[PDB]
């Protein structure tokens, strides 16, 4: 329902849900994916733009909280009838549909069941425990049917699947099959991208199906009636084994397939891209919602590989953004509170910057006559240099000059920051 969000009472259930995730921090001191997901909607929220500042307050309690983790449906359903798969990829479709037999008896033979008169659960026996063989082929096609209409879906969108490599407990009564261990093939994140399109495309179909469905018996709704993205992880997962299911199956076949945490740091990196786009805005309301972007900053790095050290360099980038600023101003707190959040980006584990505190001496040659932002710059970049304590000589002989500019003499506490 939150990534469903993103009326604002549901933002309002996002704040209860984010203090109560704070909760779950005391718990921790999968699903949470589920919620990086969820988080990537939150900079989807970012997207969307005063009520917007109270939802952007609760949505940095939820950046708080995903940094404690790390310590209307409207289906559009590919065109699936209309396509024609070639002839010969349906004696694949009997490998695969054998293969789902196969499967489909050995998880009967997990809990003990066998062939039957009658579909008796207490019997601990089912009718249909018969080799595969044995089937007439229209009984095969209620296996092969929804395959069909899968290999329809990737044709539907043109995706190859080609030929290349070379393809691959006391015992119980009744037939007795043994598959290939498609469980130990594991999709390329190329192909696991292919395995959520596909359970995107399971979601959509059977989704729209079960929508029609529901309103033909004048009934109600289902709780995965709600946009693929917007599902948790979890109930991705119950379609994605069966695309995976397929795709996995493909790749032991050695066919060719295609479209034709760590990752939360890129995520990072692309709130940099935002702050690209900043820089956009400081050509000249969406601004505003980065300065939302910049409270969620602050406090997602409150909590704070080498992507996240390149995020760190890009805090240089955005600190000369301000530096554009140092010759709205909560903002630029907000920015302030995200520079001690920097120092905690330093705390997690080039030399032009030391050049800009050449021109922040000469600036204070100003202060000699006697706007000020470049010397709180300054005063936040010597923090960072107590971050280096924690832990370009000649930009000190500069600010050595800047000494001097001391010696030509508020500004005592200036001097404090030196």
């Amino acid at each position: 329902d939150v990534p469903i969000l993103n009326k604002m009472p549901l933002k309002l259930l996002t704040n209860h849900y984010e203090r109560c995730w704070k909760y779950y921090c005391l718990p921790t001191g999968t699903s949470e994916e589920e919620l990086h997901l969820t988080r990537k909607l939150f900079w989807g929220i970012f997207d969307s733009l005063y009520d917007q500042e109270l939802y952007r307050m609760a949505m940095p309690c939820l950046c708080a909280i995903a940094g404690a983790l790390p310590p209307n449906f409207d289906p559009r359903p590919v065109e699936t009838l209309n396509v024609i798969i070639p002839e010969k990829l349906d004696s694949f479709i009997n490998k695969f549909a054998e293969y789902t037999h196969e499967k489909w008896a050995f998880d009967k033979i997990q809990n003990n069941w066998s062939y039957g008169e009658n579909v008796d659960e207490e019997l601990k026996t089912h009718p249909m425990l018969r080799p595969y063989k044995t089937f007439s082929e229209k009984d095969k096609e209620i296996y092969r049917w929804p395959i069909k209409e899968s290999l329809k879906a990737m044709i539907a969108w043109e995706w190859t699947i080609e030929k290349a490599r070379e393809g691959e407990y006391d015992p119980r009564e009744g037939y007795n099959p043994q598959p290939p261990d498609l469980s130990g093939v594991t999709l390329s994140r190329e192909l696991q991208a292919m395995a959520e399109q596909l359970a995107e495309n399971y979601h959509n179909t059977w989704g729209r199906k079960k929508k029609q469905e529901l309103e033909a018996k004048g009934g109600g709704t289902h709780p995965l009636l709600v946009p693929y993205d917007t599902l948790t992880a979890k109930e991705k997962a119950r379609d994605r084994e069966k695309a995976q299911e397929l795709l996995k199956f493909l790749q032991m076949n050695g066919y060719a397939v295609t479209r034709g945490y760590f990752l939360s740091t890129p995520a990072k990196v692309l709130g940099s891209g935002g702050h690209a786009s900043n820089k956009e805005k400081e050509m000249i309301f969406c601004k505003l919602a980065a300065l939302v972007r910049h409270r969620v900053s602050l406090f997602g790095t409150d909590a704070p590989l080498h992507i996240l050290a390149r995020s760190l360099d890009a805090r240089t980038v955005m600190k000369s953004g301000p530096e554009i600023v140092k010759a709205f101003f909560e903002s630029a707190s907000e920015d302030i509170e995200k520079m001690v959040e920097n120092l905690r980006l330093g705390k997690v584990s080039t030399t032009v910057a030391l050049l800009p505190v050449l021109t922040t001496l000469f600036q204070h040659i100003a202060q000699h006559q006697f706007l000020d932002d470049v010397q709180v710059s300054c005063y936040r970049t010597l923090c960072s240099i107590y971050s280096l304590g924690t832990t370009v000589e000649k930009l000190r002989p500069a600010l050595g000059e800047c000494l001097a500019r001391l010696a030509a003499a508020a500004f005592l506490e200036p001097q404090l920051n030196e």
